[PDB]
């Protein structure tokens, strides 16, 4: 299955990890194609989803059900043959909440390294509100032999330890609102506040209100502040706001070495004797 | 101003760290004596206390504002004098629900050297419910002077380190709700995950006081706490340190066991971590 060839997609640095919902209508139902939605929201697929979609719930099926961690190979394993994903399928994630969630399960895969997952523009807000079809029918297909591998977190995640040895040297990003940031404002948090130094670039600025990714020009401008020779850090509150932002500065501004803090404010905010800074501005380093 | 010479308190390890209604009642507006009323609800105090007691507030008086940490040495001392309260001075406290904060408050005075702090058996419920004097008047007594010392942890407070240490080698007790230690149950206070830290057992904090407030009898008490030997060093912990000082006090002053430590950052610190050892149900489960 080739890469998306529209024009509109060729201003970015890797156009062929998104594609367009004209394309993906005119290859519907086609083999080595499977559909994966992926919502905040557990109940809305059963409402209604794009035709041959299967689900994904990233709290049951994603986590480990006692300690706070992901899945590992062997149960990654065991969950593509049961949603009938072969190693060798394109696989198309879309999903609510201008793809938050979509780009949570992506950052997922790639821990474990499945060779071609894209994402769909504008998601499931876009699909439905241009009135495109969509059913209730939940598809049968299972397959077998998906191969067990090793998780690979060093590459694109970093922990609490990772987080203070840098403090100072590389930008850190929270993409949280304005009032979250300053301290202002199951998810609470003893104490508010930011992390030392840390920038204030909420995940909104990258998206229309439609839900589709921003035009080049305009990402260009928000994240200019990164230069080439950074490693990058983002965090939220869980880390799907941050897997949002991971998305749009490896594959649309092509930039390497990106990681996502996924402890983010629940776990930092509950910690006992960790550095904060409380207001506004972002403060120094220890 | 000596100890409670009553009876009644003798059957205990530290009978000095208590006293009784009538002896307090004996005792008021004594040169010498300060009483000090500390409560979960912040606004309780000002519907009507023991005259002349002044008030702790947990929340502003007690905390950093910024980071997840109790005060330093220089504001401690700086505290000490607003409220009126000398080195030399014998401290009472007292609260709601059979002393719940009351005895959170001992141990925050403790990490300062504070050299007489005591308890009210009954606390605020036992003070009302038997028809005692209160009052609506705040004192305006101020002093100056506190010492100004070095904040002292290591003694009675425990780290998320000194925990990890230990799995396996000391006594570790979980003062929850049984819900809570099973994971059945996970609000500034929620967590990510539900169970217990491996291999620690379940002891419910009311399970040492009475239904009007009052520490139990020292058999009662021996039969709860008797798992706990005389070489052992043991940790509690809750979901805010706050909520497990209570037990820390039965332990050491009541039963006599030296060496027992609060592990403050409890469920809301564990439960929220990255990748750390977790036990879901009703057993207490092995150290990894």
């Amino acid at each position: 299955l080739p890469a998306d060839p529209s024009p509109e997609l060729k201003q970015y640095a890797h156009p062929e990890r998104l594609v367009t919902a004209d394309w993906l209508a005119s290859n519907l139902g086609r083999p080595g194609l499977v559909i994966v939605e992926s919502d905040e929201d557990v109940l809305l697929y059963d409402t209604g989803h794009i035709p041959g979609a299967v689900k994904i719930d990233w709290h049951t099926d994603l986590n480990d059900p006692a300690v706070r961690d992901y899945i590992n190979g062997e149960q990654f394993a065991a969950l593509m043959d049961r949603k009938g994903v072969t190693r060798d399928d394109t696989v198309v994630i879309y999903g609510d909440k201008s793809n938050w969630w979509a780009a949570y399960a992506m950052w997922v895969f790639h821990l474990f390294g499945h060779p071609d997952v894209r994402l769909l523009d504008g998601g499931r807000d876009l699909w439905v509100s241009t009135g495109r079809d969509t059913t209730l029918e939940v598809p049968t297909r299972q397959t077998s032999g998906y191969p067990v591998v090793e998780r690979n977190d060093a590459p694109i995640r970093a922990f609490k330890d990772d987080v203070l040895r840098v403090l100072g040297k590389e930008p850190l990003i929270d993409v949280r609102s304005p009032q979250e940031y300053t301290g202002e404002r199951e998810e609470g948090a003893l104490r508010g506040g930011h992390i030392p130094t840390a920038v204030s670039v909420p995940w909104s600025k990258a998206a229309y209100d439609d839900g589709r990714f921003r035009a080049r020009a305009e990402l260009e401008e928000i994240y200019g502040f990164v230069k080439p020779d950074d490693k990058p850090i983002v965090y939220c509150r869980i880390g799907e706001r941050s897997s949002h932002t991971w998305f749009v500065l490896t594959y649309l501004l092509g930039h390497p070495n990106v990681r996502n803090y996924d402890g983010s404010w629940t776990e930092w905010g509950n910690a006992v004797r960790v550095p904060i800074v409380v207001g506004p501005e972002p403060g120094e380093a220890p």
